[PDB]
């Protein structure tokens, strides 16, 4: 069984299980804004509310989950204050009232003060009826940016795929032991179970199409998931008033912050972070934007001896086809993602009178995965 000190749930994997929906009543003022970003934005009174808050303390955030719930709240608020209505009227300074508690709550959690995927996907969800299983119709998110930003779709579908991969994560310890103990039949069985679980994860990703439409994602939701690294409209980054003196640059959320988007490449000995290509560095950098425990899990995989070198050594066609199945499944997940980015960005972007740096990254990530095959 996997170590609980990495905070992987036998059931939900890298998602946070049964996330806190409510902060202690001390924090009712934060909760009210995050619950109503749509309304407060469209009114034009979102910045008014934030600027009129008191500097609350983080010291009443006790349990890990209430701390994770706060970080999701402040991170939604921060993106709303910075980006506004999403049409270019931008704030370059985050008020102490909010920047200070946020930067504190982050340092405690080892995360940066910007909304990351482990916020708005892994900790942003509830099951309506506890007894029923984790299907979309039984699920909701906790927070959103504008009406019809399709944020429910993009986050829950992401999350479901994360859950679909939990099944595969479960097996990783079975692999490394079979190598350590030289149990070949057992290793093959495992690689096949893992491959099946990613074929499953692909069918879940297909659900994307029912719950997101192109116009809304390109023009709206993309705006609120943008950060301030290499961004022209915030050339130097964000001032976190009262916590840091200078403005700091921080990246927008991306699929690259998903552990699952990394853990299997690493398991299979695909050197995504070596060699140093633009894409290679970007995946290494986003590891620092993951929960500390989850960054630790990936790093300790690089520490175990290579699954690729072992399979290559044995001259065993069954192990090769089995290893190939896991690699081919990942190629499917990258190819489907390429299809999604076409439908959801590049086409819309061609209708408004960055966009493509993302495609290169995935053509590279895919080409590096396809070249990691044997037969
Ligand atoms: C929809 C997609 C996403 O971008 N979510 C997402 C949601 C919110 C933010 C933010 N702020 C950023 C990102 C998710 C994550 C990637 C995943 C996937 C694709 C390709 N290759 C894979 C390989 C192994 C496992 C999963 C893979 C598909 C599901």
């Amino acid at each position: 069984m996997i170590s609980k000190e990495y905070h992987i749930d036998e059931e939900v994997g890298f998602a946070l299980p049964n996330p806190q929906e409510n902060l202690p009543d001390f924090y009712n003022d934060w909760m009210f804004i995050a619950k109503h970003l749509p309304d407060l934005i469209e009114s034009g009174q979102l910045r008014e509310r934030v600027e009129k808050l008191n500097m609350l303390s983080i010291d009443h955030l006790t349990d890990h989950k209430s701390q994770r719930l706060a970080r999701l709240v402040l991170g939604c608020i921060t993106m709303a204050y910075v980006w506004g209505k999403g049409h270019g009227d931008v704030r370059k300074v985050l008020p102490r009232n909010i920047a200070v508690p946020y930067c504190q709550l982050s340092k405690k959690l080892e995360l940066p003060p910007i909304l990351v995927y482990a916020d708005c996907v892994l900790a942003n969800w509830k099951k309506k009826d506890p007894n029923k299983p984790l299907t979309y119709e039984n699920m909701d998110v906790l927070f959103s940016f504008r009406d019809g930003d399709c944020s429910k779709g993009f986050f829950l579908v992401s999350l479901l795929v994360e859950i679909a991969a939990a099944s595969a994560i479960k097996v990783i310890p079975t692999v490394f032991k079979a190598m350590q103990m030289q149990e070949r039949d057992t290793l093959l069985k495992a690689l096949l179970e893992i491959a099946s679980c990613l074929e499953k994860a692909l069918q879940v990703f297909h659900q994307i199409h029912d719950h997101v439409n192109p116009k809304a994602f390109f023009s709206v939701l993309r705006i609120y998931l943008s950060g301030w690294k290499g961004n022209p409209q915030l050339s130097d980054g964000l001032v976190y008033e009262g916590f840091w003196e200078d403005p700091k640059e921080f990246a927008g959320g991306s699929a690259g912050q998903s552990s699952v988007f990394q853990c299997f490449d690493v398991l299979l000995g695909i050197q995504q972070t070596a060699g140093g290509g633009h894409a290679a560095q970007f995946l290494q950098d986003m590891r620092r934007y993951m929960p500390p425990a989850h960054r630790n899990f990936l790093c300790s995989l690089e520490s175990n001896p290579s699954v690729r070198e072992f399979v290559l050594s044995k001259g065993d066609a069954g192990l090769r086809e089995a290893y190939d199945a896991c690699v081919k499944a990942l190629v499917s997940l990258r190819s489907y993602h390429l299809q999604i980015v076409t439908k959801y960005i590049l086409i819309p972007a061609s209708q408004q009178p960055g966009g493509t740096d993302l495609m290169n990254f995935l053509k590279t990530v895919r080409s590096t995965t396809e070249k990691s095959l044997l037969k």
